[PDB]
């Protein structure tokens, strides 16, 4: 009605029938609800439903009939169906379908609607008399991320149909009777239905933005209160929740409209009683049950996900009876969150030689008797008053540091060299040993040499043979030719036990050395990929400066004595470093303690024993004692191979430490590698001797019980014993332990998981989760509601699954999963309001919003749709800003989202829009998406130039106040962060190829330096990731795709990704280096222009531009060009930022000129610092991603601006020498001379900066891109521009200040000034040798461009009217 304004959004790929849709919908993770749901419709009993909303009104009525969905899950159902999210997990089935199934079906297909697949045989029939086809292609039994399987069989059967028919039902039916039988396992893929058309899909969940692109006209400045009226205004209306949303929407329009009427009513100066405790003035933060959520995960898809996982999380807990507020509040509670703190209580272990019998560390120090500590007293009270930054000075033993060092390895010798023998040069208070590594046989024989020459000679003599054989000769085995040298002189005086010389093997020499050292490395796990070095028994592993770690320690080891002996624990009669052994452990398990402290997984305890109720009741199960506390109570599970005798071996310690500890209830799970024959007969072996369970004397005893006894097989066990597996993600044959959730394993050797290793087990992970779970449990009162050890487990494996971190530390922010209540504090009288009961609630959300923030416009939005949902509770505190130095709101702002779905008057579900209605007639504004992070979005349908929009000039040119735009979600990506094996870095100058059956080259991009950054613009469907063929092959082995997770997780040892979601797919890919390799892919060990030439051009050009204007100047541009070159061009383009009406008209400007063109882009990575003007995101553009936006097949491109003319033939400027530069530029005229006043490159900061280099201009450049990204100039740019850009100021035009600030670091290629004129700063007599001419700005005039062109060109008019008749040509033909 008043002057509005329209935005839609449409997908890539067709809607999917809204059957199949709702399906899928409706049982997300549940299979059971999946083939319940699919008996349903092969009745026909959704036949009768002729439109979509009678077929979704259908599924309420059965959901909740059935018992499937509650109110809670009914109304979260509605949301993710409006949402449309399983659409692309449809297709993804049709992508898949299309690409491998279609062209390995040999055969011609008419009638095979649907048909199973057996044995590679096709069957269109059920009675399945007759085979169409031996189907070719790769395996179709992938196990695959959107498969379902219903059963266990032998056999494997697969039914490809198209539902949406009768024709379904009955080959269905035949499938479902055979798995109910046992014959074969059952699954479901689709097939693309033509009953169906091919509409495009109608998107949701997105938001649009009309943003003022003129902020110049402010005078009057009391903007400081306009945050505080504007959150009085809503707490006095009413109607507070709807208030902030109509104001926050429309906010610019309202901002001299505030103030009015006694407005201030600021009692709410109170609750900065709120501010002085917690959180600073105009900051947006949510909390979701306690979890901080990051800005990314505020959008409709990341909080459906969210929620589902949360309340999955929290119904478990209240089956206990537990109110959802108490469950929270159980969860975010202080002795909980201490406990994962708690990693700063470090665990110790047993460094000593005592076990060895003295005869591994090989220490360069004693500090009791060296005479060069001499100088120093042995006294306590030395260490107790001391003040300052310095290190005690002490003559006594009291901090130890043991390095395991490989000898082969000049990097590990050199450490000893260098490193070590500073240190005691330096005389540190600190002995320093170090243990040799014997993973190798130099290695062992260069251990031997070392030992001897100490043994008898001496320390210095082997040292140095050390010192001496690293510098050059670098030995990796042992030489005599200079261990002969050092015996000659330094074998003056060889003590004690006499020589053997030259020859080593020595019975006790060889043998209890090297072994006593191996059982040393073994013992605390001091070695392999990543070595590990003792520091006070504190495990530091030997990566990047573990010296720094190793001083914060040494540091807080003196604070944790100094207090000691304050208290007068301490004694003159004392070893010192024995105070931190009291409480070491001698054995270190790498399981139990991984170094990498995030290395957990925990399942969910609940879902086990609900899921797998038919396994986990025919299991052996000792129960724990009826005579045990609350506190002793824990539960255990042993997963394990009866079939082999480490999964044996393994049982019989569970055994032996169930009879020591009486609170512990044990279960047996029989987990053998060959299922062929049936795993219920050793089960129920052992059920039948269950009473008689840990009354076995000898291993032997387990053993004949094993063997002895005849049973049949009991199928449904198997059944849901290869179930539970699956569901927590266990390998056949493989051995795990469970105690109270937590996994440990694979076992590789029962050897590492003995009786005595259970107890620690049991110790740690006591204190840890079960510690902290029952004191926060019994503040609240709530300790009745555990009744046993599996009561127990539920809660403690609940809470441990709460802390989980699903997103990686360090990548998107670096703040620890902690669960917050210290918002819990803030009164809320005058600043909040609540929305939902909280005595219901199983979702509390506490948000802060500033109604001041262009965030705050968003946030309320999302919110207002979430807080519909039945279930969820909402609290809003708003806190604005006193300092406001510019103007606050400078957009509107409107949000895509529906809680439930809406249907048309023909019943089919209606389409979401962006309506702006009360539009200003004469601002001007610019169409801004705000769109979730996966999604790639540009314009399709527009007749306005929306980045110049104003409705009185469309009034009076089309007659409509009303406009209507169109986008599309063209592209999903498909992002990771890449990692090196084992030392860990980001391996740049990688370059990575996407493919799919079909085409083996999707598309290619190459892993930048930060994050190990990645990205491929992709739609549903199943794909693979391989490594470049050349130089990236030849040095690296990628193991794995992380889409799992970081991982390692077992199974993700693949490079198979596939995206069926509109949070795209999120990857953490690993490499480790080929055999012995420090080569960089950057740096070469030659047809590599002739291939680009012949793939592209021989000329590829690239611009950019932002109006209409901007655009017909393009098209002038490209036409010069072509006329002056009797040559091949092809023209490049930045996608996004141009018009549909050009978008549409290029094709008719490729066949009149006769060139190519090829549209690129490019997603701002996440990690890189955005550009809130979008003129200078454009100007980011051309120079950040020059080494990804462009294909790596082509070796060179030409940047020419919009306003730009050329009268050369353009080939001249690549064939330009560039001297090995990777890009080159022009310079600023220096011919107009009267004009020096404006040339401010002659000033302090830029001739300071540019001691004789010029000052280059950004209209026109080569870039060398085989060079460019050779020389990895691409990083260097990135990571300078995000540290320049933390200063507003820093850069006024980026586009031409970033190259001359890096021509000192990257060369710039400095050009003839034949190649550019611009009247402002050259010569008229200059132009008669001008090459091409740029329309700089005046700036001692006012005259416009198109003033310039005129004037400054005559042909200008001549290619524009050759365009004019063309696009009438267009418009009448
Ligand atoms: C995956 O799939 C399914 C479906 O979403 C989830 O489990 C379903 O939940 C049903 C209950 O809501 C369950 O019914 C049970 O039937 C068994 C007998 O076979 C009963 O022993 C159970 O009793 C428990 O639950 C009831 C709930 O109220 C029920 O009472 C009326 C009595 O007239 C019943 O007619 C009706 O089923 C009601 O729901 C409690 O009152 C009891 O005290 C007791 O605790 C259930 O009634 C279904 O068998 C089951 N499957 C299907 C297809 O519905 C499953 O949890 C979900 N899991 C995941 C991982 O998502
Ligand atoms: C939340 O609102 C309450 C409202 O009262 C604030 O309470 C403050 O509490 C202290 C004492 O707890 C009050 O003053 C002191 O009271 C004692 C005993 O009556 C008296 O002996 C002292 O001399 C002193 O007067 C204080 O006045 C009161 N504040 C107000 C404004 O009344 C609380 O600080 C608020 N907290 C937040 C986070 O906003
Ligand atoms: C490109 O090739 C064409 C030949 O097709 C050249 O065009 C000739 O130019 C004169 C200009 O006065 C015309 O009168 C002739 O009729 C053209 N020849 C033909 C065959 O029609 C053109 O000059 C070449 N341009 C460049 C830059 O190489
Ligand atoms: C209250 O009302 C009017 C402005 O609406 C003004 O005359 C007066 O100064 C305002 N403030 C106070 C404290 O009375
Ligand atoms: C104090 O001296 C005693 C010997 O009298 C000895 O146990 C130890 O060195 C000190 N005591 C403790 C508890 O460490
Ligand atoms: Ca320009």
């Amino acid at each position: 009605a008043s002057p509005s304004i329209n935005v839609a959004l449409k997908a890539a790929f067709p809607s999917p029938p809204y059957l199949v849709e709702l399906l899928e919908t409706a049982a997300s993770d549940n299979t059971t609800i999946y083939y319940s749901l699919l008996d349903r419709i092969a009745k026909g009993h959704f036949a009768e439903a002729t439109t979509d909303k009678a077929l979704y009104e259908k599924f309420l009525e059965v959901l909740r009939d059935d018992g499937h969905m509650d109110p809670e899950a009914l109304s979260a159902f509605k949301l993710a169906l409006s949402l449309r999210t399983a659409t692309p997990r449809v297709e993804a089935h049709y992508q898949y379908y299309t690409a491998t199934v279609e062209p390995s079906l040999s055969g011609t297909q008419e009638g095979c609607d649907q048909w199973f697949l057996i044995d590679g045989e096709q069957y269109c029939s059920p009675t399945l008399d007759t085979s169409h086809g031996k189907v070719k292609g790769e395996d179709q039994l992938r196990t695959l991320p959107f498969d379902r399987k219903f059963g266990v069989g032998s056999r494997d059967v697969i039914l490809y149909a198209d539902i949406t028919s009768k024709s379904f039902a009955p080959f269905h039916e035949v499938a479902m009777d055979l798995a109910k039988k046992g014959k074969a396992s059952y699954r479901v893929r689709y097939r693309r239905s033509p009953s169906h058309s091919r509409e495009s899909l109608s998107v949701n969940g997105y938001g649009v933005e009309l943003v003022l692109k003129r902020t110049d006209y402010i005078v009057k400045s009391e903007l400081a209160a306009l945050g505080m009226k504007a959150a009085s205004f809503v707490m006095q209306s009413e109607k507070p929740f709807e208030a902030l949303l109509k104001l926050t929407q429309d906010f610019p329009k309202y901002s001299n409209s505030l103030g009015s009427q006694n407005v201030s009513a600021e009692f709410e100066a109170e609750h900065r009683g709120n501010r002085e405790v917690f959180l600073p003035e105009g900051s947006n933060v949510l909390w979701l049950n306690g979890l901080h959520l990051i800005d990314r995960q505020i959008q409709p898809f990341g909080l459906v996900d969210l929620l589902t996982r949360e309340r999955k999380l929290i119904k478990s807990v209240l089956d206990l009876g537990l109110t959802g507020q108490q469950a929270v509040d159980l969860l975010g509670h202080a002795e909980v969150a201490h406990a994962k703190s708690g990693d700063d209580e470090p665990r110790r272990f047993d460094w000593r030689d005592d076990i060895e019998e003295g005869q591994v560390i090989i220490w360069l120090n004693n500090l009791e008797k060296d005479k060069r500590y001499k100088s120093f007293s042995p006294s306590i009270w030395v260490l107790i008053h001391h003040f300052g930054h310095g290190l005690p000075q002490i003559r006594r033993d009291v901090f130890n540091l043991v390095v395991p060092v490989d000898l082969t390895k000049a990097d590990d010798v050199k450490i000893v060299v260098e490193g070590l023998l500073s240190f005691v040069k330096r005389l540190i208070p600190v002995r320093f040993g170090f243990v040799p590594l014997t993973p190798t046989g130099q290695a062992i024989d260069q251990a031997k040499v070392v030992y001897y020459l100490l043994e008898n000679y001496g320390l210095a003599a082997a040292t140095a043979y050390l010192e001496k054989s690293y510098e050059e000769q670098s030995t990796g085995q042992p030489n005599e030719r200079i261990f002969n040298e050092v015996i000659k002189d330094k074998s003056l005086r060889p003590d004690g036990v006499e020589l053997s010389f030259k020859d080593i093997f020595i019975s006790e020499k060889h043998e209890k050395q090297i072994h006593l050292s191996k059982h040393w490395v073994e013992r605390l796990r001091a070695g392999g990929d990543v070595p590990t070095v003792f520091f006070d028994g504190f495990p530091i592993p030997r990566e990047d400066n573990w010296l720094r770690v190793m001083n914060h320690r040494l540091m807080q080891d003196l604070q944790a004595l100094q207090q000691a002996g304050y208290f007068g624990m301490l004694n003159e009669s004392m070893w010192l470093p024995g105070f931190f052994l009291e409480k070491a452990l001698s054995r270190r398990n790498t399981l139990i303690f991984p170094e990498d402290k995030n290395e957990l997984t925990v399942l969910n305890v609940n879902k086990i024993y609900i899921e797998n109720h038919d396994l986990m009741s025919k299991v052996p199960v000792i129960e724990a004692s009826k005579e045990s506390t609350r506190d002793d109570w824990a539960a255990l599970t042993v997963v394990a191979d009866l079939d082999d005798i480490e999964g044996q071996e393994l049982v019989y310690y569970a055994l032996r430490f169930r009879k020591s500890n009486d609170g512990v209830r044990l279960d047996i799970v029989h987990n053998p590698k060959d299922t062929s024959r049936s795993p219920s007969v050793l089960a129920q072996r052992l059920k039948s001797r269950e009473d008689k369970l840990l009354d076995f004397t000898r291993f032997l005893d387990l053993e004949t019980a094993l063997e002895t006894g005849e049973f049949e097989p009991d199928v449904a066990y198997d059944a849901s014993l290869a179930n539970f597996l699956a569901s927590s993600n266990m390998k056949a044959g493989d051995n795990f332990v469970i105690l109270n959730g937590r996994v440990l394993g694979p076992i590789t050797s029962a050897d590492d998981f003995k009786k005595e290793d259970f107890e620690v087990f049991l110790q740690a992970e006591r204190r840890t989760r079960i510690l902290p779970v029952y004191k926060a449990l019994e503040d609240l009162g709530l300790d009745d509601k555990v009744s046993g050890p599996l009561s127990a487990a539920k809660l403690t494996s609940v809470t441990a699954l709460s802390t989980i971190s699903d997103l990686p530390q360090g990548i998107f922010d670096n703040a620890p999963t902690v669960r917050t209540t210290l918002f819990k504090q803030w009164n809320s009288t005058y600043t909040s309001f609540e929305v939902g009961d909280a005595s219901t609630a199983t979702i509390f959300f506490v948000a802060v919003i500033n109604p001041a923030s262009e965030i705050g416009q968003r946030w309320v939005a999302v919110l207002k749709v979430l807080s519909e949902l039945e279930g969820v509770h909402l609290r809003v505190f708003l806190n604005p800003t006193v300092m406001i130095e510019e103007l606050p709101v400078k957009r509107f702002y409107r949000y895509v989202l529906s809680s439930s779905p809406s249907f048309d008057e023909s019943g089919k579900v209606k389409a979401l829009s962006a309506r702006f209605t009360g539009v200003p007639r004469e601002t001007l504004l610019v169409v801004g998406m705000d769109v979730p992070p996966a999604w790639l979005v540009t314009s399709k349908v527009a007749v306005d130039d929306l980045d110049n929009l104003r409705i009185k000039d469309i009034k009076a040119k089309r007659g409509t106040e009303h406009v209507e735009a169109i986008y599309e979600l063209e592209h999903i990506l498909i992002e990771g962060h890449s990692r090196e094996i084992p030392g860990a870095h980001a391996p740049r100058g990688v370059q990575l190829v996407l493919e799919t059956e079909n085409n083996p080259h999707f598309a290619d991009t190459i892993i930048m330096a930060n994050l190990g950054y990645f990205q491929f613009k992709a739609n549903p469907g199943v794909y693979n990731i391989r490594l470049k063929e050349g130089r990236s092959s030849e040095i690296f082995t990628l193991e794995s795709v992380g889409a799992k997770g970081w991982g390692p997780i077992p199974g993700d040892d693949n490079t198979e990704v596939v995206l069926m979601d509109f949070q795209g797919t999120t990857l953490y890919p690993r490499l480790r280096r080929k055999p012995g390799m420090e080569e960089e892919d950057v740096l070469e060990p030659e047809a590599t222009k002739s291939v680009s030439k012949t793939e592209h051009a021989e000329i590829n050009i690239f611009s950019v531009a932002s109006g209409h204007l901007y655009e017909r100047m393009l098209n002038i541009m490209m036409a010069s060009v072509m006329h002056h070159t009797n040559h091949t061009v092809k023209f490049w383009f930045i996608e996004q930022f141009l018009s549909p009406s050009f978008k549409d008209f290029i094709p008719h400007m490729a066949a009149e000129y006769g060139f190519k063109y090829e549209m690129v882009t490019y997603k701002w990575p996440h990690w890189l610092r955005q550009q809130k003007e979008k003129q200078r995101e454009i100007w980011g553009y051309k120079i950040l991603f020059l080494d990804v936006l462009f294909p790596l097949s082509l070796d060179k491109v030409i940047f020419v601006d919009a306003d730009q003319i050329v009268r050369t033939d353009m080939y001249d400027l690549v064939e330009h020498p560039l001297d090995g530069a990777p890009y080159g530029f022009a310079p600023m005229c220096d011919s107009r001379v009267e004009m020096e006043g404006y040339r401010f490159w002659k000033t302090g900061y830029w001739a300071n900066y540019l001691k004789g280099k010029p000052y280059h201009i950004s209209a026109l450049y080569v870039v060398d891109l085989q060079r460019f990204r050779e020389l990895a100039a691409g990083d260097r740019l990135r990571q300078q521009y995000h540290a320049l850009s933390a200063d507003p100021n820093s850069l006024a035009n980026l586009d031409q200040d970033l190259p001359n600030h890096m021509q000192f670091t990257i060369p710039i290629a400095t050009l003839p000034q034949e190649w550019l004129w611009c009247e402002t700063w050259c010569s008229d007599e200059t132009l008669k040798d001008a090459r091409t001419i740029d329309l700089c700005n005046n700036p001692m005039t006012k005259e416009p461009k198109l003033d310039r062109a005129r004037r400054q060109v005559p042909e200008w008019t001549k290619y524009d009217e050759e365009i004019a008749e063309l696009a009438r040509r267009v418009r009448e033909e």
